[PDB]
Formats: C-alpha cells, structure tokens, sequence
C-alpha cells in the first residue's frame, strides 16, 4: 500500500569517520556530510539551503558550520541560527561490511 | 603590441571582505574567492581543481582549503598540498567606489 524508491550507496570505510569527526561525500547529485559524534553516526546534506556552499563539522562547538553566511546547524541538520530558510535534508546511514552506507527514500501510495 | 579581452564585474562592496576573511562570488561562469589578508586583496577561482568542490578561506592556517579531500592552496591559488592537479586560476581585483572589481584577461597578440 506504499511504493518508495531508495537510493543507497556505500560511500567509504567506516574507519573514514571516527569519533569527533565529519566527512563530505558525493551522493549522486548532492553532497552529504557524515558525522560521528557522541556515539551517533548521522548523515545530512552538506550544501547550505540558503545559497549553496559546503559545510563542515565543528567538533569543539558540537555543530555543523557553513563558512559563507554563518549558518549553524545541528549534527542532524536542524537550524541553530543564521539566514538559512531550511534544515539540511536528513539521510539514513548505517555500517555494513565495515562500510558507511548512506540512503534516502521517496514515498508514494498505491 | 598586445590586445586582450577582459571580463570585469563589480562583485560587491569592499566592506564585504574585511581583513582576515574571504568571500565567494559568482563571476559569470566561474566562482571566485576574494581574500583579504596581510594587506593583500587577492582573487582566484573558488572551484577546487581536483573534483570541483567549493573552497573556503582558512584565516587561522593562512590557506585556501577544500573541504572534500584536503586540497590546500595559498592565498594566490598556488598548490600547497593535496590531490589537486592544478593551481586555482588567478584573477585580478581592485577597489573602486568602495566596490570590489574582479577581472580576468584572455590574450591576442598583434
Ligand atoms: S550559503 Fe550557507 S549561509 Fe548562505
Ligand atoms: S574536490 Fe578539492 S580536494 Fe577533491
């Protein structure tokens, strides 16, 4: 009673993103930042929804920071502060065979 | 004894790029990073020559850094280290009427 289409990609070894760090990967047309912090491995779009620069993980401040107009986001992409209109799109992410597997789903009813 | 074609664009107010900072601008088909550091206002292509992520200025480290795979460049776009094949193409930049004017030339001899 629902159709959904999932894109799925093993982007790199789990050892790429050890604790306290974040790394940017290509996901087809988007760029995703995968973050490993506080026991939690998350994945969100790395492109600011304001005007489209790349973000990075700031471990000391426990935040994602955008270098262009000062946007600050949570590890999960939620808005902390800045001019950005939207949160960064949330991905799913898992470790499989020692690999970081990122995925996103788009739904549709039958 | 030389003819050249110059693209020129007043990209924003000079107040946009104070000392110790760098800013990204659309320059027709390229994107340029203008950096103000050490009394020197420079402008180079913002597109990393490895795989094309947008770069940013790192004032603390005195370098242009690409967030994807670690490319480092000097303020003038020269390669410091990383997987990139090429330096960032250099633009010329000056202040007029409190505005940042970026320009680049393509040659023709006669
Ligand atoms: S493009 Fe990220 S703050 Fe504007
Ligand atoms: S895109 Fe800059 S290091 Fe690869």
């Amino acid at each position: 009673k629902k159709i959904k289409i999932v894109n799925e990609l093993a982007v790199g070894p789990a050892s790429d993103v050890p604790n306290g760090t974040g790394k940017i990967y290509q996901f087809n047309d988007d760029k995703v930042i995968v973050v490993n912090h506080g026991g939690s491995l998350t994945a969100v779009s790395a492109i600011c929804t304001h005007l489209g620069c790349l973000v990075h993980w700031d471990e000391a401040a426990d935040m994602i920071a955008c270098p262009c107009h000062g946007a600050k986001y949570t590890q999960d992409g939620k808005i902390i502060s800045g001019p950005q209109p939207l949160p960064l799109k949330q991905y799913k992410v898992k470790i499989e065979d020692g690999k970081i597997v990122v995925s996103i789903a788009k739904l549709a009813a039958a």
